[PDB]
C-alpha cells in the first residue's frame, strides 16, 4: 500500500544554490502527510533546466527505482530554457490528459497566468509523472487539484510492468 | 445522408465471455435512438485490449467501411493494458481536442476521477474517432457530452478523401 | 518593446477573392488597439489551405522575421481542407496546450461547437504561434479570452534563440 515518491526540481537557480528549493521541499511535505497523500519520499534531486538530464532521471526513477509517483516542479513555463514538459513527452509511455487538464482549469480559476503553463502528465511501467509548476504557490495548488485521484492513480499502476526489465526476464 | 456508425468495444473480460457488454449494447441504442442521434449500427465487435488489433479494426472501418463516426468504449483509463488512446492517435489524420475536451470537463464535474480517463479524439477520412471510458454510466454520460456538436461534425465530414482508396482512383 | 505581430488568415476563399478577409482585418485592428495589445502589425499574408504553403509562411515568420507573435486565423475546424493545426504542430518547439484549452473552455461556454474547433498553440524561437477560427466572431472571441496572458508570455520569449541561425553564428 506504500507509495513511493520522487520529488524533481527543475531550476537553473536552485541548481547553483542562487535560491532555496521552496516548492520542492514543501511537496516533500505535502507527499509525506498523512492527511494528504501519506505517501514515502524515495527519491529527491535538483536538476538545472536541461532537456537530457531531467529525461535521464525521470527514466531511472522510473525504471530502476520503479517509483509509483514523480512530481516535477519547474520548467513547464514559456522561459526558453524551460523543457521539462519535452523530457517528459520523450519518456512516457502512455499520456494522462486528464489530469494536465484538471491542473489547468484549477490554475485558470486562480488567474488567467495559468494558461502559460505547459504541463504534461502521462505514465511510464508503475509511474505516473506530473509536471508542476516552479513557485511554491502553484506546485502547491496544482498538487491539490489531483490529490483525489492520486491514490485510485497509483493503484491501478501497481502491478505494471517496467518494459525494459521484462525483456530479460 | 444516414449516419453510418460503428461501435467497438475494447474488453479483455467482454472478449473472453465473463460479462456482458453492456457498455456497448447501451451504445448502440443511444445511438439508434430518433430523439438523440437517430444513427444506423453499420459495425460492431468487441476485441480484447490490444493494440494492433483495435489499430486493424479502425482503419478498416474507416477505410474499408467508410463509417461516419466510430464510438469506442474501454482501454481509456490507467489501467497496464488499456491502450485504446495510443492505437486511435496512430491512425487518425487529424486530431480533435476540443472533442476530448468537452468530455473531460464534463466528467470532471461528475467526479475528479474523471482525470483518470485518457480518451483521445480524431479524424481519418470521412470517419469521426471518439474514444468512450469502458464503463456503461461513463460512455453514456460521455456520450452525451459530445451529441450536440455530433451532426454537424459528421457532415463536414461526409465529402471526405479515403487516402488509400484515392492513390488508385 | 514594440511587440511585431503577423496575421496568416488561411483561407481558400479569400485567396481566391471570393470573399473579404473580415477575420484578419479586424484581428488587425484588435492587435494595434492600445487598451488590449498595443501590438504592430508586422506580417499579413492570406494563403489556402495547404498545409505546405501554411508551414512556409510560419517558418519563415519565426525565423527570418523573427515576430513575436502570430495568429492564424482559419484551416481549424473539420473540414477535410482545414490543416493548420497539422501545419503548426510541424513547426512549433514547445507546445502550450493552457492557451489552446482556455480558448477551447471559452467557446464551449458560448456553444457546444465550440467543440469542433482544433487548435494548437506553440512556441519556435521568439514566436507564440495562436491558431484562431476563420469567423471574424470566432477569431475575435479566442483572441480575447487568451489576451489577458498575451504580454507576459511575449515578454518571456523575446530573448529566445532563433536555432537555425544560432548555429551559423
Ligand atoms: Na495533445
Amino acid at each position: 500500500h506504500q507509495i513511493r515518491v520522487g520529488v524533481l526540481t527543475v531550476s537553473d537557480s536552485c541548481f547553483r544554490n542562487l535560491a532555496e528549493d521552496r516548492s520542492g521541499i514543501n511537496l516533500k511535505d505535502l507527499v509525506q502527510d498523512p492527511s494528504l497523500l501519506g505517501g514515502t519520499i524515495s527519491a529527491y534531486k535538483i536538476v538545472p533546466d536541461e532537456i537530457e538530464e531531467i529525461k535521464e532521471t525521470l527514466i531511472d526513477w522510473c525504471d530502476e527505482k520503479e517509483l509509483n509517483l514523480i512530481l516535477t516542479t519547474g520548467g513547464t513555463g514559456f522561459a526558453p530554457r524551460d523543457v521539462t514538459p519535452e523530457a517528459t513527452k520523450e519518456v512516457i509511455e502512455r499520456e494522462a490528459p486528464g489530469m494536465a487538464l484538471a491542473m489547468l482549469m484549477g490554475s485558470l480559476n486562480v488567474t488567467p497566468l495559468g494558461m502559460l503553463s505547459r504541463p504534461v502528465c502521462g505514465i511510464r511501467g508503475k509511474t505516473l509523472i506530473i509536471n508542476l509548476p516552479g513557485s511554491k504557490k502553484g506546485s502547491q495548488e496544482c498538487f491539490q487539484f489531483i490529490l483525489p485521484a492520486l491514490p485510485h492513480a497509483i493503484d491501478l499502476l501497481r502491478d505494471a510492468i517496467v518494459k525494459v526489465k521484462e525483456v530479460h526476464d
